[PDB]
């Protein structure tokens, strides 16, 4: 069945960000799910998981395999990286600002609070575990919060950071001494980052006032200060690639630096926006620094060599009122009160384009099917036709008046195209041609609200607040010249593909199914489903007609048997008022695209 597969309008919201092992792709906390992207590919997904609230901290381990994820509060889920599937939950019981496995993957490190964790894979002696890690130790030394972990390279040592000005320096894995050997005294400011030269014989020191430390073994001594002398601004984060001796950093200003150690000398120096720099990630050849920042929230990726942007995205904002399928099914383009217009790339997940002609809210959106064209209407009040190919505007339908349109219906030919008004009790129709107006369909005595064409040509079923459903042929003779009645409101109607039924949600919990030729009710469905006074306000038909997908004003999305008159799947859009506003499936029906206040979701199956 359908599982959720992607999120778009979102990159990366809070924690940190992580390369794959060869560098090559990039893991991004993405609100309570990961996304992931592929650097090389330009495609993403979004885990099908989710949080009980947003992510604090995530790691991939090196073998690739293991995905844990961490919420503010604590609560782990581990994932099997290349099946996909949830294989545990561990309660860490606090708040944890870091995890990370070890290089060998036997192991991995929590920084929970002002404690270091340390989680093994169970010896096969002991015999009885149902876990993949049990903990091993609980490591106590600092005074406040441990920042961040780095391990040593062997995974035999790790390296902690504290708000408590120092950095210490574990042994982790004989059995037992539990007290740090090291402690690193003392910067100024918090200590943000530790890490251990690729040769192991340099410890390197950074923190929040700007410093960096060289110590060497001679005990540990400081050898040499570095300062950024970056002013207003305070190292937000770092990191260090060891290999190719590189150290990122980036500042509560949008600024981020890149130098070498122990050298210190400055190779780049860069702003990625007036916002903190929240994470940074140097990938396995140093070609590459990515970095997140949560306020706007941007996710860059940046090959400095060339100086060039291999990944370049924010977070969108809109509230969008309907979306559309490409008949390809590559692309979903959307619509947006503020009155924007976008176009996006299924596959890439990322915003092709953005139209701004529109003056007022963008109410429907339809594609002509085919080819690359998309009718826009909207309450400002005109009808757009756009081209895909060049993105641009070429024809503008309105009316003899001033009127807005409120829903939209593309006759798939398509010859024409038709939109509803509150300002009237007609439907509005348009050569698309011409693109002059035609003869309205006036019969309604209530403003239309709905409208939909079957892909058989080429029947036009409109709704209204007067409660019926009319049906009509725009240049031929209709296939029902009578109305029906519908008790009542209609929130939203589906014209079936072979255009011999019609289905409307309505404000009762019912999704009602109506014979065209008998102009009588052959179906009803009770919807009750609604993790939420309870209904739906979009619908749509599969292309063979089998199924309906609805949403509304709740948290669930429901997927129908329309013979069987049946639920098929719910869907919780959220596990934290939430909202859907337009539910569609794709043109082969292997999946479907959902407009909610948790943006945009797309749900697959394979």
């Amino acid at each position: 069945d359908f599982k959720f597969s992607n999120l778009l309008g979102t990159v990366y919201r809070q924690g940190n960000i992580t390369f794959s092992d060869d560098g090559k792709q990039l893991l991004s906390p993405v609100g309570n799910r990961v996304s992931v992207f592929d650097l090389i590919n330009n495609k993403s997904f979004t885990f099908e998981y989710e949080h009980r609230k947003n992510i604090a901290a995530i790691d991939l381990n090196k073998q690739g395999t293991l995905l844990i994820s961490i919420d503010e509060d604590g609560r782990a889920i581990l994932v099997n990286f290349k099946a996909r599937n949830v294989l545990h939950h561990f309660n860490f019981k606090e708040k944890c600002s870091a995890v990370k496995f070890s290089p060998d993957g036997r192991l991995f490190a929590l920084a929970s609070g002002r404690f270091l964790q340390i989680w093994k894979t169970p010896d096969v002696n002991k015999d009885r575990q149902f876990a993949p890690f049990v903990r091993h130790r609980v490591h106590a030394g600092h005074f406040q919060d441990i920042t961040s972990l780095t391990w040593s390279q062997d995974s035999r040592f790790i390296l902690t950071t504290s708000k408590d000005l120092s950095a210490k320096i574990w042994s982790v894995d004989s059995e037992e001494k539990n007290l740090a050997a090291t402690t690193f005294n003392g910067h100024r400011d918090y200590v943000m980052g530790a890490f251990f030269s690729h040769d192991q014989e340099k410890i390197y020191t950074v923190s929040k006032d700007g410093a960096v430390f060289v110590w060497e073994f001679t005990s540990w001594r400081i050898t040499k200060k570095h300062f950024f002398y970056a002013n207003q601004a305070k190292v937000k984060c770092v990191t260090f690639h060891p290999a190719t001796r590189l150290l990122a950093v980036g500042f509560t200003s949008g600024e981020f630096r890149l130098y070498d150690l122990p050298d210190f000398t400055l190779i780049q120096q860069l702003s990625m926006g007036q916002n903190p720099v929240n994470t940074v990630s140097v990938n396995q050849t140093g070609e590459w620094l990515a970095f997140g920042s949560s306020k706007l929230g941007q996710l860059l990726v940046y090959e400095w060599q060339s100086e060039s942007y291999i990944l370049k995205q924010q977070g969108h904002f809109d509230s969008t009122n309907s979306l559309a399928y490409s008949p390809d099914g590559s692309r979903v383009v959307t619509a947006s009160e503020d009155g924007k217009i976008k176009v996006w790339d299924i596959t890439s997940g990322f915003c092709l384009a953005t139209f701004e002609e529109h003056t007022s809210s963008v109410t429907a959106v339809q594609f002509a099917k085919r080819g690359q064209v998309m009718f826009s209407s909207s309450l400002d009040g005109t009808v757009r036709a756009w081209d895909l190919i060049r993105y641009r505007n070429f024809r503008t339908f309105t009316g003899t008046e001033r009127i807005q349109f409120n829903c939209l219906a593309v006759d798939p030919s398509g010859e024409v195209v038709c939109a509803g008004s509150l300002d009237n009790f007609d439907i509005h129709v348009w050569s698309v041609q011409t693109g002059q107006l035609l003869d309205a369909l006036s019969g309604h005595e209530g403003p239309v609200s709905c409208l939909s064409f079957s892909q058989e040509n080429s029947v036009l079923a409109s709704a209204s607040w007067d409660k019926t459903i009319r049906i009509w042929s725009i240049f031929g003779r209709s296939q029902q010249v009578e109305p029906i009645e519908v008790y009542s409101d209609v929130l939203a109607l589906s014209m079936r593909p072979d255009g011999k039924e019609v289905a409307v949600s309505t404000l009762k919990g019912q999704i009602s199914i109506f014979n065209i030729e008998d102009a009588k009710q052959v179906g009803n469905i009770d919807c009750r489903k609604d993790i939420i006074s309870k209904f739906f306000t979009t619908i749509h038909y599969s292309f063979d007609g089998m199924a309906i997908v609805a949403g509304g004003n709740n948290n669930s999305i429901c997927l129908y048997d329309v013979p069987n008159e049946v639920l098929l799947k719910r869907f919780i859009v959220s596990r934290n008022e939430v909202r859907v506003t337009s539910v569609q499936f794709s043109p082969t029906a292997n999946a479907f695209a959902a407009a909610s206040t948790e943006g945009l979701l797309i749900y697959s199956t394979n």
